[PDB]
């Protein structure tokens, strides 16, 4: 689990969105596993505006943060796992690292701010849905 709070927006994994998220929907993309809902409280996170390919992410299944190198956002085929099916997903970045389903929502951050959130995993890789291209989250 986990979310990004920037301005009056909440960014969450689309597959983890609640009834309140869908009732206050701002934007969603089923090809990216992202959904953004509106909030009454003002959030203070900052979204990175950059092309970094190194950062740190939080892994709840290890209660640890790990430094990683990651690929630029692209269209990737995600392999089938014990509990979830295989799929194609866009704007996804991969790194070598540990990820289990419940790790979705963990934030990847660089020196500039939030880069993305854990969205895929298995086979020794971790995949993050990028948010740096969503410029409208800044206004
Ligand atoms: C994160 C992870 C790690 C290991 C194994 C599997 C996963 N995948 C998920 O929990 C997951 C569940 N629902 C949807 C998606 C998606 N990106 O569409 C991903
Ligand atoms: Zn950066």
């Amino acid at each position: 689990s986990g979310a990004i709070y920037v301005g009056n927006y909440r960014v969450v994994n689309r597959h983890l969105a609640t009834h309140n998220d869908w009732a206050n929907l701002v934007w969603e993309d089923s090809s990216r596993d992202l959904l953004v809902s509106s909030t009454t409280a003002q959030g203070c996170d900052t979204i990175a505006r950059c092309d970094c390919q190194t950062g740190v992410y939080y892994c709840s299944s290890r209660r640890k943060h790990y430094p990683v190198s990651f690929s630029k956002p692209s269209l990737i085929f995600v392999e089938a796992s014990e509990y979830y099916p295989a799929r194609y997903q866009s704007h996804l970045m991969l790194a070598v690292g540990h990820s289990e389903p419940g790790d979705c929502g963990g934030i990847l951050r660089c020196q500039h701010g939030v880069v993305g959130i854990v969205s895929t995993g298995g086979n020794g890789l971790v995949g993050f849905a990028d948010v740096r291209d969503l410029l409208w989250l800044d206004e």
